[PDB]
């Protein structure tokens, strides 16, 4: 465990919605709040939105 809220994404996202956005492997990912369905809020490199959980792992 590491204070805060730093993941990385295990897997890529491809938008399938509104505000939805991209993840690639390896990124960095700053999770922000939950959603519906098993989508989560996070931000990469300056740009925040909706993917799905399954999409990332905390460090």
């Amino acid at each position: 465990s590491v204070p805060g809220r730093k993941f990385i994404a295990v897997k890529a996202h491809s938008p399938q919605g509104e505000g939805e956005i991209p993840l690639h492997r390896g990124e960095a990912v700053k999770v922000l709040s939950i959603g519906e369905g098993g989508f989560w809020e996070g931000t990469v490199k300056g740009r925040t939105g909706w993917f799905p959980a399954d999409c990332v792992e905390e460090v």
